[PDB]
């Protein structure tokens, strides 16, 4: 099946996903001089204070933080979009060195990693109807790169050792996702797709431009985790990252001068 490796990697992705090769696919790199600010777009409003973490997820590709979506609890409004977007899950891409692990690049600058927190358009009732529209998520991508701890990361940081293996999970309850954010919500936006089979075109990108630091000891504990299951030969969950793709005919624009 699909993954990060050699032999089922990114470039192989397009034979069971043709969309891999479609007018709207994310990542991108980000052309700071060419995207363009936008003066009709709106500052972003993350509401998280009611936010309900359930459980932490290894799925083989990377890990999940599960949030209650069942009602509007944690809430992405504003910036690009119509209408409310609820917070499913949040999870990671991260590199096997420092140099490398995000998905956007910023002229062509790889971060260590990149936080996404994924979204769903409650007009379209669930989940699973939402991903089948062109607007039914929109994802918020957060840049790390590696200097200072990042204090709210560290509850993440510290469970990992339970679910080393494709597979496990745990309790993950009460955990807030305003730890993690930068001090300043300026982004880039344009429309794209999901990183990962099934590749479908249904994102609206949300990336903030001021990165978060997390330690290099924080980082080096997503190193540890397994892309492989219990028992089976070790795999290093590393370089869980897709390289970007076309932009095509799209525009990124920004929310700031
Ligand atoms: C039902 C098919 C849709 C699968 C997408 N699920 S997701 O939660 O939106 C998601 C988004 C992304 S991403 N990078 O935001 O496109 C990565 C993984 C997953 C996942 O399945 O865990
Ligand atoms: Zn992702």
């Amino acid at each position: 099946h699909w993954g990060y490796g050699k032999h089922n990697g990114p470039e192989h992705w397009h034979k069971d996903f043709p969309i891999a090769k479609g007018e709207r696919q994310s990542p991108v790199d980000i052309d700071t001089h060419t995207a363009k600010y936008d003066p009709s777009l709106k500052p972003l409003s993350v509401s998280y204070d009611q936010a309900t973490s359930l459980r932490i997820l290894n799925n083989g590709h990377a890990f999940n933080v599960e949030f209650d979506d069942s009602q509007d609890k944690a809430v992405l409004k504003g910036g690009p979009l119509d209408g409310t977007y609820r917070l499913i899950q949040f999870h990671f891409h991260w590199g096997s060195l420092d140099g490398q692990g995000s998905e956007h690049t910023v002229d062509k600058k790889k971060y260590a990693a990149e936080l996404h927190l994924v979204h769903w358009n409650t007009k379209y009732g669930d989940f699973g109807k939402a991903v089948q529209q062109p607007d039914g998520l929109a994802v918020l991508g957060i840049f790390l790169k590696v200097g200072s701890a990042k204090p709210g990361l560290q509850k993440v940081v510290d469970v990992l050792d339970s679910i080393k293996t494709k597979g496990k999970s745990a309790d993950f309850t009460n955990f807030d996702p305003r730890g993690l954010l930068p001090e300043s919500l300026d982004y880039w936006t344009y429309p794209g797709s999901l990183t990962t089979p099934p590749l479908l075109e249904c994102v609206t990108w949300i990336v903030l431009k001021e990165p978060i630091s997390v330690s290099s000891e924080q980082v080096l504990k997503f190193r540890k985790l397994n892309f492989n299951g219990e028992g089976e030969p070790e795999e290093l969950m590393v370089d869980n990252w897709r390289p970007a793709q076309p932009l095509k005919n799209r525009q990124i624009k920004a929310s700031f001068k």
